[PDB]
């Protein structure tokens, strides 16, 4: 019955959150903040994949080694964390592989 007009992007150098915050000001903003070398953060990918094709979100994903000031920024000390930003400002996090959290959170915020 329907698709949502999705978005999920991959940054790659400190500087592009706040780009991508200043081109996409009206929506809410989800980062997946990950390791290369995590494995939880492999597994979890292709949910937060699906659950970028169900809401109208900014799906972003920061790997913390290649955006470091930007993980030094939001306080990342544990892989994945999941952020969600609205009007530019911190509105939640999830701390771990959980989607069901995630996608809660997304919820109320949205
Ligand atoms: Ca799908
Ligand atoms: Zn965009």
């Amino acid at each position: 019955q329907l698709v949502i007009m999705s978005e999920l992007i991959e940054l790659k150098q400190d500087g592009d959150l706040e780009s991508l915050l200043e081109q996409h000001k009206n929506k809410l903003v989800v980062v997946d903040f990950f390791a290369t070398w995590c494995g939880p953060c492999k597994t979890i990918a292709p949910l937060f994949k699906e659950l970028s094709e169900k809401y109208d979100a900014i799906f972003v994903k920061v790997d913390v080694d290649k955006l470091e000031e930007t993980a030094r920024k939001y306080n990342i000390s544990a892989m994945p964390t999941f952020i969600a930003i609205k009007n530019g400002e911190k509105v939640g996090d999830v701390v771990g592989a959980s989607i069901a959290k995630v996608e809660d959170m997304i919820k109320k915020f949205i």
